[PDB]
């Protein structure tokens, strides 16, 4: 019954970024006062969706809206970058999600019947998942971004963290 350091797979560093993006976006809706019953119906859909495009390379962000239902319009938006620098499975691995506790303060009150949408954005030629079809981004005019440095990583295979605010 002996523990020793493991050497990972690519796949077992996919399957822990993915549950770590999803983690931290499920922190950012607590945190925003969203109901979380949304995002917890679909986390194995979303993980399912998440890990086929992190697995073939081809996801490029993971990506929350949050809207007002009334007038359809942006009220913040959350990114997270993929950063593919995966050589081994010797790297170490880590989250770090202080920062965003701040970014939703600065971001401020949200309207009452607030809601949430996750998109992928991902390369053209991307395997078809089940459920999942062309989208389009809500309009970011009038809205700054600044980005928030890496929330994850996993022996390179990393995700560096943005959002955006109304001015």
């Amino acid at each position: 019954n002996a523990s020793t350091v493991a050497t990972y797979s690519y796949t077992h560093s996919v399957t822990y970024v993915t549950d770590n993006i999803l983690k931290s976006l499920k922190d950012i809706i607590l945190l925003s006062g969203l109901d979380p019953e949304h995002f917890a119906d679909r986390w194995e859909s979303n993980t399912r969706a998440i890990k086929t495009w992190l697995g073939t390379g081809d996801l490029r962000k993971v990506i929350l809206e949050i809207y007002n239902p009334a007038t359809d319009k942006l009220v913040t938006r959350w990114d997270i970058d993929i950063v593919y620098g995966w050589s081994d499975g010797d790297g170490s691995f880590w989250t770090d999600t202080e920062q965003l506790k701040y970014a939703i303060k600065k971001a401020g009150l949200l309207p009452s019947q607030a809601k949430y949408k996750l998109m992928l954005d991902t390369k053209p030629g991307r395997p078809d998942v089940e459920g999942w079809s062309k989208g389009s981004y809500r309009s970011t005019d009038g809205m700054v971004k600044q980005s928030l440095g890496s929330t994850v990583e996993h022996s390179g295979l990393a995700g560096q963290a943005g959002y955006w605010r109304q001015r």
